[PDB]
């Protein structure tokens, strides 16, 4: 289900379509790649989605709106931080 | 720390401040009292500040609980416009 | 017109609008019919003399009202609830 | 009718009569006509299906709704404010 996805997984995401490979968002975020690769299992799986082969067409769209989230939930922490 | 925060957390929050109350919120969210009081605590701790002071028996919020408040529902529409979007793929 | 004539409906309508991010999609969440939407944030407008929505699109006003708005439905659904009650 | 149609002009005509216990008194207060509290209160009462006043005399269902209603106002004063500057 969509309401399972969480922050990690997000970023998770973003990073390999960020740094073309599982093994570079790992390094990127100083994660192992097993979690990588199981964080975005996890995404295709509560997304119903295949998001890699290299993109799909719906993982680039999600990247797009991904991010735009990923910036408001930092806003956020901005506005939490500033209290 | 403020990374710390999940968004379970934030609907327990949110829930407290619509409803008034830790019992309240708790019966709302089918969970135990004394765990929303746990998370608001922990949320208080993780943001450096007080969210409630307790001078007549129920709980009143801060004026940074109010702010927050509104923050986190302008947070709650962006969650749930991108899961509108995943979901549309 | 006059601040002082808003009522409840527009704002939980406005609500709707803000959350869902179209006039469809908040009168299915609301189980209201789309002229209802429409017809209520029209009215919310001139209420306001704001304009809300310029593919509709929040105006930055619209933001900003969204979260003050959500702050008084607190106070205003246990007000509300208190009515029905009695 | 429906308490979603209540607006905030209703609320402080109304916490006025219940101040001074009289509906010119009330308007003397708000800088209104009597005929403007007559006209809101009366919506009110339509609008809330409740009787509120019976010199008007508060019913048990309006002095327990005014203890309640008097923070609601301090929220819809609020954010009336925001409205006006934004």
């Amino acid at each position: 289900s969509v309401m399972n996805i969480n922050q990690e997984q997000l970023l998770m995401f973003q990073a390999v379509m960020e740094t073309g490979s599982f093994s570079a968002a790992a390094r990127k975020l100083g994660k192992v790649p097993s979690a990588v690769s199981m964080s975005i299992a996890n995404l295709e799986i509560d997304l119903n989605l295949t998001l890699f082969e290299t993109p799909t067409a719906e993982a680039r769209v999600l990247y797009e709106k991904t991010a735009q989230l990923l910036i408001e939930m930092n806003q956020w922490k901005q506005h939490a931080h500033a209290l």
